[PDB]
């Protein structure tokens, strides 16, 4: 991380809270003298070790990469404080709480350009040897040109040697078994959340009976209108094999080809007349 001089930044108004302290708005003059706009996070005053660990932990995580598709990491100020992380500013924030004031007002086509964006920041956090273990729509910003990017590196490991129930692969329920497959389980769930317009996934139900169903082959139902290729991919997503789920380059590449035949988005599927909410799948 770049040590940034606090004569750079410029705070305007708090936008959000986190565990750490406030998220604010704010503008980052560069060395080039280019102003930017930002988010500015601050670690609380009277912060333990550990939440200054867990803090700028996060951004070093965050730092390793440079992608479009992943929160960008402008700097952080550790020689005075209160601490802050600097990072890119999205202006449209959470994409869960952002799909939620706009249900159904997208076109399938632009929510199939979020869901590309998010797959490619996944498929370089793969690449790169790191599972993020707590992938969801409430972890994806989005910015004032839609553009979706992946953040929270809170759980996120490197590959080697709370967790999220609703996001979580069975097998990492099971016995802690996270691979890029069990995120690529997680981006089944955004998926759908997608489509859902930032419906909960699973709603409320006892998280011993979301552990339950999925482990018996049950899965979330087709969100209204879901396009049958997109409704397919979620089951490709979930499958209970993990060496039979798509990688992150093969979601990419389906993604793409659906933005390239959008017509392709026309067959529907829908299961009205089930048993249960959630859909038995057969496969
Ligand atoms: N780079 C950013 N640009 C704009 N707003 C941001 C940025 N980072 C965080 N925020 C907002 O700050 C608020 C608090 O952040 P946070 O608590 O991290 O989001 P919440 O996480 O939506 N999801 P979660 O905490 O995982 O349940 C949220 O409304 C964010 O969307
Ligand atoms: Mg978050």
């Amino acid at each position: 991380a770049k040590e940034l001089d606090a004569t750079n930044i410029s705070i305007d108004k708090v936008v959000g809270a986190g565990e750490f302290g406030e998220v604010c708005s704010g503008r980052l003059k560069l060395p080039s003298k280019k102003e930017i706009s930002v988010a500015i996070k601050t670690l609380k005053v009277g912060y333990t070790e550990k939440q200054r660990r867990d803090f700028l932990g996060e951004a070093s995580i965050m730092g390793q990469f440079d992608h479009p598709n992943i929160i960008r990491l402008e700097g952080v100020v550790t020689k005075s404080k209160p601490v802050m992380i600097v990072t890119e500013y999205m202006e449209n924030g959470s994409l869960d709480s952002f799909l939620r004031k706009h249900d159904a007002q997208f076109t399938v086509i632009q929510l199939v350009g979020m869901l590309r964006g998010i797959a490619s920041g996944m498929k370089y956090l793969s690449d790169m040897g790191y599972v993020h273990r707590d992938l969801a729509a409430r972890n994806i910003l989005i910015n004032s040109n839609l553009v979706c990017k992946v953040s929270d590196f809170g759980l996120s490991r490197v590959l080697e040697d709370k967790i999220p129930i609703r996001w979580t692969s069975p097998e990492a329920i099971a016995y802690r078994k996270f691979t890029s497959a069990s995120d690529v389980w997680s981006y089944g769930i955004v998926l759908w959340e997608v489509m859902s317009y930032g419906e909960r996934p699973y709603w409320e139900m006892s998280n011993q009976d979301v552990i339950k169903a999925v482990d018996e082959g049950y899965r979330l139902p087709p969100p209204m209108d879901c396009p049958a290729a997109l409704y397919q991919l979620m089951l490709d997503c979930w499958q209970k094999d993990r060496n039979n789920r798509p990688k992150f380059e093969q979601i990419v590449s389906i993604l793409d080809k659906l933005i390239r035949n959008p017509g392709s988005l026309k067959i529907i599927t829908s299961a009205a007349a089930r048993p249960s909410n959630l859909l038995l799948d057969q496969s």
